């Protein structure tokens, strides 16, 4: 009745010859994407992996990953798409928790994944971007004749949110393309899209797979780490019309001596998620490039963006409005309504909500509240209806939004990026700002004092940071999120 891979294959039957993917080694057409995926569905059956059993993907951003993911979906096998920058012990946990029957690993990750497997019938398959080779297994297979007999509400894949196995359906993919990508982003057949966010991050999964494939667009994939220069290369070479980033990437792009000219690129719309986008970055980016960045929030639990700025109605500094098809509510600790201007807990209702966390009743019952998901984010609503992010519940200072303070700090000309956390020095919690300075500025007690004064002049007295620590970089997840817990510890 419904299989997301089979659905895409049918959608794109008329454009078999159009390039679907460009990556570091070449181009792959829609025809080839379907062929190689359906052959991989056969290879899985031949390897003994049944429908509903999980495979673990530890794969770089190459056409192999969408082949593996879509080939698994067509087989009814449940791919679990993993972060590629984790430790062997991290992978041990994912292998054991997922009960993965096979793990497909990029050549560069083979050592970590092999080590993980040795601490334990999971089979290793190796993708080149002695174990069986992914490409060889697919070559040896015939394309599977029919998709598994799945429906809209059948479990299709997991992403990790110990990490929590976040369980998604076939329909959840479809809803993200239908509610967010088409209406908000305006993604179209003739687009060429490029996500700096990797396919293992929910954000990147939609950006570089769900969305372009849903409309017959072309997607650019990149295996290497997303530095400003690596990003610039694909922006210029393949002239994508859509680029998807995160605030730390935009910040560092803007200060690069290598920043491409307006005429060197073709971007018509950009997105940003993960952390909130500072007003000045959006303004300066649009001044230089001519296109807007749409700041949006999504989550692994909601599979993509559910609250976003809209093209032509950008309110830089806010997360915009609910994406139509999604409802959001703010509640206080007691579950009562939140007056505008106050910070409350975000709850989300929409049709892309995950089913559960796998093998975890306590966290599932605390998060998946029937029609509503408890997000873990803190939000405020303005007079004009726009939502403003206060930070994660865990990062709140005590009553103070770390984000409100960070957004003020980065307005100072010396500051490239900032994180604001509460640090307990026995046994008093003090507000501390960690500041990355622009290259033209040197760290000093004078400058630290100037920055404190800068914030004190702009916010209520209980908000300004008590210490400023100058750092070369902030600690960040692979995904570009700031690890404020590290700064606290």
């Amino acid at each position: 009745l419904f299989n997301f891979a089979a659905y895409l294959f049918r959608l794109n039957e008329t454009r078999a010859g159009k390039t679907a993917y460009i990556d570091d080694t070449g181009s792959t057409t829609y025809g080839e994407l379907e062929e190689r995926a359906r052959r991989f569905a056969s290879a899985l059956r031949t390897l003994g992996v049944h429908p509903e059993e999980r495979i673990l993907l530890v794969m770089l951003d190459t056409v192999a990953l969408p082949v593996a993911f879509l080939g698994a979906l067509y087989a009814g096998v449940v791919p679990v798409v993993a972060n590629t920058l984790l430790t062997p012990a991290d992978y041990v946990y994912m292998l054991t928790h997922s009960h993965a029957r096979a793990v497909i690993a990029s050549g560069a990750l083979v050592q970590n994944v092999t080590q993980a497997l040795e601490s334990a019938g999971c089979q290793l398959i190796v993708s080149q971007p002695l174990a069986p080779l992914f490409e060889e297994l697919i070559d040896a297979a015939a394309p599977a004749a029919k998709a598994a007999a799945t429906g809209c509400d059948d479990i299709a894949f997991w992403l990790y949110s110990k990490p929590k196995g976040t369980v998604h359906t076939h329909a959840n993919l479809y809803w993200t393309a239908e509610l967010y990508a088409k209406p908000i982003l305006g993604i179209a057949e003739n687009d060429v899209v490029f996500s700096a966010a990797k396919l293992f991050f929910a954000y990147g999964l939609g950006n570089g797979l769900t969305f372009p494939l849903s409309v017959g667009a072309t997607a650019i994939l990149m295996a290497e780490r997303p530095t400003a220069d690596a990003i610039f290369a694909r922006l210029v070479e393949h002239r994508p019309t859509v680029f998807y980033g995160v605030p730390t990437l935009y910040a560092n792009m803007l200060v690069s001596p290598n920043l491409p000219a307006r005429a060197d690129v073709a971007i018509r719309i950009c997105t940003s998620a993960g952390e909130a986008l500072p007003r000045e970055i959006g303004e300066r980016f649009t001044a230089h490039f001519g296109c807007e960045i749409l700041d949006g929030i999504g989550s692994t639990e909601m599979l993509h963006i559910f609250l976003s700025n809209r093209a032509g109605a950008v309110e830089y500094g806010t997360t915009g409005r609910p994406v139509p098809g999604y409802e959001i509510e703010l509640r206080d600790e007691a579950g009562h309504a939140v007056p505008d201007g106050e910070v409350g807990d975000l709850y989300i209702k929409g049709p892309s909500a995950a089913v559960m966390y796998w093998n975890n009743r306590e966290k599932s019952r605390a998060t998946f509240l029937g029609e509503w998901i408890r997000s873990g984010d803190k939000y405020c609503r303005l007079p004009n209806g726009c939502y403003v992010y206060a930070g994660r519940s865990d990062d709140m200072l005590k009553y103070v939004s770390p984000v409100e303070v960070e957004m003020v700090l980065v307005q100072h000309d010396a500051v490239l990026e900032a994180a604001v956390v509460g640090v307990d020095h026995g046994g008093l919690v003090k507000t501390r700002a960690f500041v990355v300075l622009k290259r033209e500025f040197a760290p000093s007690e004078i400058l630290a004092e100037e920055l404190k004064a800068f914030v004190k002049d702009r916010l209520a007295p209980h908000k300004y940071p008590r210490d400023i620590v100058f750092v070369d970089d902030l600690p960040k997840t692979a995904t570009g999120k700031i690890q404020r817990f590290k700064l606290r510890e």
